[PDB]
């Protein structure tokens, strides 16, 4: 049986190559996930199909119906078979899904228009002349609902309350509104992007401070699932390989144009 | 029953307590480790008893006599119920014990007696008056004999064959080589400890280049034990709820005295 990969649109992970028109099937596509699938399904023997997931979401439960969506829910409802995406490894997802370790770690960061006065979480919370928010159905926006730290949590009391809402459906929104934001729009986001974005022309953003927390994306698969325990001892030799850091260099600095 | 935890006398993870001998059972020590086991029994529900691995090793099987030792080998051999110390998650060790996803992530990195012209692995791999080694017995050892890159695999051709041993029994004997080589011997080690070092007098050590890999810590339990699946989950709440930062602010910085 192809196993059937859902994954997520997301630069540099999952990119329409720019002759696209041309191509079919797994061809259409370039990118860090894209190689990484290629290596897993080559080391755990099987052959595949990369589907795009259909609401573009990574995946959240319905508070109301509890009913979950994106990836995430993808695997749940076993509409695909594994993800190999920049999926964050969460325990309310861990309780649902499978999860190979790490194949990538990462924290939240700020991304600011350049030039802008703000260096750190505290800095923006400090003010209300800078806006900021977060991607949504995301790791990110969730971690600020449940953080508890004084400054996370004044942050979050006024993402929340926001108007306009400070929160985007995509991560090209996000970089899009803090470039043309004259410096008014901080936004926050996973490093691994950040640090991508800033490498990437017009070259007018930049991460700034440390990292909010430390997480980690990894490979899902639905509960019970006989390709878990294969997967992750993939991730695990690939790492050790060090093919996931040729990787990120390929897709992060090898193609940066700053 | 209670719960055999295996660990290793490794600071700051684990550490008698000054007046230990005063104390009874778990009360006799402190350190990361020991602040997290306790965590980890209080979300999962359980009593344990922490016991120092018996050999003083992390974990490794000898070729030929096919046996495990160190805490590994407490885990497969059924001394001990988890395994709560900065044990490394290894591809070779995920597959005869179980780990949870990483709560510290690390890498290789390279420690230098402050004022030592040295600045990265590359540099140590083209010159040779400056000897290095690492720990012996531990995943450190062998990234550097398992690697296939350039670098990594020259200097442990160099390492395997120097005389005398450049290879160290612990942490401490390493520290100590580094400081009483005159800068004519630099170690190689794991990053957390490296920072760690750095922050103890007589602050005459410094962590130099960027980490050598990428990987993390994971607490370990027997396969199939039934302990697996809430120990997981606690390890992923409690890095959700800052715990594991918090920690590490503890016993790196809180208490550094450089
Ligand atoms: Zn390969
Ligand atoms: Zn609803
Ligand atoms: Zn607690």
């Amino acid at each position: 049986k192809t196993v059937v990969v859902t994954t997520i649109l997301e630069s540099p992970y999952v990119m329409m190559k720019k002759n696209h028109e041309m191509l079919e099937g797994n061809e259409r596509y370039e990118g860090y996930c894209v190689d990484l699938a290629a290596e897993i399904a080559k080391h755990c023997g099987f052959k595949y199909k990369l589907t795009i997931v259909g609401d573009g979401k990574y995946g959240a439960r319905d508070a109301d119906t509890k009913i979950w969506n994106g990836m995430v829910g993808e695997l749940v409802y076993g509409k695909a078979d594994i993800a190999i995406a920049p999926l964050t490894i969460t325990l309310v997802r861990e309780e649902v899904i499978d999860f190979s370790k790490p194949f990538m770690s990462l924290g939240i960061s700020i991304m600011i228009k350049k030039g802008t006065p703000i260096e750190s979480a505290e800095d923006l919370s400090k003010q209300t002349e800078i806006a900021y928010g977060t991607l949504d159905s995301g790791s990110t926006k969730e971690f600020f609902r449940r953080s508890k730290i004084a400054v996370f949590d004044k942050m979050w009391t006024y993402m929340r309350s926001a108007e306009p809402s400070v929160f985007v459906r995509t991560t090209a929104e996000g970089v899009a509104r803090v470039r043309k934001s004259k410096g008014k729009y901080a936004y926050l986001l996973e490093s691994t992007m950040n640090e991508y974005i800033e490498q990437r022309k017009p070259c007018d953003t930049m991460k700034v401070g440390g990292n909010l927390d430390s997480k980690g994306y990894g490979i899902a698969t639905p509960k019970g699932s006989s390709l878990g325990n294969a997967v992750n001892l993939a991730v695990l030799k690939l790492n050790e390989q060090g093919l996931l850091d040729k990787l990120k260099n390929k897709w992060w600095y090898d193609k940066g144009e700053c």
